[PDB]
């Protein structure tokens, strides 16, 4: 199904890759999601998986909000995958530039186990501004079912593999 995919540990797995690419080409059964509590998928992940979309991702998210109301930071939904995946797992990281609670991180992550397989982003890393290198420790120390992490970034990529304890 996957390939191209370094083995971190027995069930995380690490790419240099796109996300979206990704999803396109594996169609996996779901897909991460790095949500905010509202599900405005403005930037980040959750902008590009949204526009791969045609935009149908924000009118269901935009229904469901409506239906439950927002989700707690460390929540999560899960949501239609639409063209990229089965399901979509919407999962809220905390953003420690709204100054959100970074142990909120571990909740976030445990999320995962809920789902034999997941294609993810690094939780609370890019623009939710936690260090990338603690997110990838606390997703190994955490999740237990099987994950495949896309790192767009190659040099981030690199310093991830290069820095794993
Ligand atoms: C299409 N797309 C957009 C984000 C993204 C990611 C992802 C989340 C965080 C990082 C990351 O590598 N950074 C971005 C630039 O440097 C800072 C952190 O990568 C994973 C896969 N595909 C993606």
């Amino acid at each position: 199904s996957f390939s191209g995919y370094l083995k971190l540990t027995d069930n995380v797995y690490i790419k240099n890759a796109d996300i979206v690419e990704e999803a396109k080409k594996v169609k996996p059964t779901v897909v991460v999601n790095a949500a905010n509590v509202y599900l405005k998928h403005g930037g980040g992940v959750a902008g590009a998986l949204n526009k791969a979309t045609n935009n149908a991702m924000q009118v269901e998210s935009d229904d469901y909000i409506a239906t439950n109301g927002p989700l707690k930071v460390g929540g999560s939904c899960v949501l239609s995958g639409h063209n990229l995946a089965k399901h979509c797992l919407h999962v809220v990281g905390p953003n420690v530039n709204k100054g959100e609670d970074i142990q909120l991180l571990k909740s976030a992550y445990e999320n995962f186990n809920q789902h034999e397989v997941l294609l993810a982003p690094l939780l609370s890393a890019g623009i939710f501004g936690a260090d990338p290198i603690h997110s990838l420790r606390v997703c190994v120390d955490t999740v237990r079912t099987n994950v495949y992490l896309a790192v767009f970034d190659k040099n981030l990529y690199d310093k991830l593999v290069s820095s794993f304890l």
